[PDB]
């Protein structure tokens, strides 16, 4: 990921399965916050649940380069929240990434959820 | 019909003026949870400020005791936010109070907003 000679190797880290990224969700009482150019969507419906953040994204050299998407998950694998870019793609950077997932993360923890992420988010997103 | 002795502590700390502690404020956009035996309030308009809690509470075997109020300012010293015992007043312990600052400082985040806390929750409650 960073031996090859003369070039950047970009990496598709991925914290999801395909069939988690495109798996269809529904959320009772969606609460959505527009973030720069990110979209923050939260299920108000989920409280007092342990909650992990799994993420897909690119990274060049050791740095994250481009959030595809990050969804929160139950420990029975249900979705109940995510971060993904707006339809028009702005463009992004990991400062953008960081700050929505803070705000991610204060939303599921006024609901009283326990909220973790993964080692990959932990190490390039938070 | 035992004599009763009267020994003062210096275990109550301050961050709050009793003014502060009196004042009465009126969340533009009101937002009011349980959380265990405490109630935790936050102005949902307010948003992109920088927020610092402050508290009143005794301590006890080196962690807060008990909690009397905490409420969170601006800048300007405007209240935006608060934890208060119930009117029940039906008893509480550093877990709950931990935890109800937990879900104050998610809400405030989610709000974008940047908070920190004072030595003294620091130290002893958060």
């Amino acid at each position: 990921h960073m031996t090859i000679a003369s070039v950047p190797t970009s990496r598709y880290l991925s914290d999801m399965t395909l069939e988690e990224m495109s798996r269809d969700w529904f959320m009772l009482m969606p609460r959505q916050k527009i973030i720069g150019p990110l979209c923050v969507r939260l299920d108000q419906a989920i409280m007092e649940k342990n909650i992990v953040l799994k993420a897909n994204f690119s990274v060049i050299f050791n740095r994250l380069e481009t959030l595809i998407l990050l969804r929160a998950f139950t420990e029975e694998g249900a979705i109940v929240g995510e971060i993904s870019p707006l339809p028009s793609l702005p463009g992004h950077t990991y400062e953008d990434v960081k700050n929505a997932v803070g705000v991610l993360i204060g939303g599921l923890e006024w609901n009283g959820n326990t909220v973790r992420v993964s080692e990959n988010i932990q190490r390039f997103a938070w």
